[PDB]
């Protein structure tokens, strides 16, 4: 509305591509963390 668009194109793709791999490849970091 007045901020999202300032970072709407950035995400999407990044998300589309990412996410899937993420989560299942994050719990590993949560370990050490």
């Amino acid at each position: 509305d007045l901020s999202x668009h300032l970072l709407r194109k950035l995400i999407e793709i990044e998300k589309q591509e990412k996410e899937k791999q993420q989560a299942e490849n994050n719990k590993l970091l949560l370990d050490l963390i």
